[PDB]
């Protein structure tokens, strides 16, 4: 989004995804794993360009074929975060299935909740 200004915005968890973001052609809302692998310290870890929107922990994600929820997220300067923004390369966790580099991985509500409370593009009245 633009900015998207730091208090509280509620998101959490996906509700009926059937939006499109238009990114890839695989599917309106995706983005494409550049490493992945296990860790046996942090868990199944996957290395990813978050493209589909926005990448939280808490997301429930679908990569591959196997859809997890995102325990930490560690971002492209190597910091633990809790929310990351798209066009940044992110590693994720929480798969608990082993995630492949060049794989797609849908995560997005983003304006879900915003646009819900009305404070993105909905309408108001």
């Amino acid at each position: 989004g633009s900015h998207m200004l730091d208090h509280l915005l509620e998101m959490i968890l996906l509700v009926s995804e059937m939006e499109e973001l238009k990114a890839n052609p695989n599917r309106r809302a995706v983005g494409t794993v550049i490493e992945a692998k296990l860790d046996k310290g942090r868990g199944p870890v996957a290395t990813l360009l978050v493209q589909a929107g926005t990448l939280k922990v808490g997301d429930p994600i679908v990569v591959g074929t196997t859809y997890g929820r995102v325990r930490a997220m560690v971002n492209d300067s190597g910091r633990r975060v809790k929310e990351a923004g798209p066009s940044m390369p992110v590693e994720i966790t929480g798969l608990h299935d082993v995630p492949q580099a060049g794989d797609r991985f849908m995560v997005f509500e983003d304006e879900k909740k915003a646009r819900q409370i009305g404070e993105a593009r909905a309408q108001r009245q």
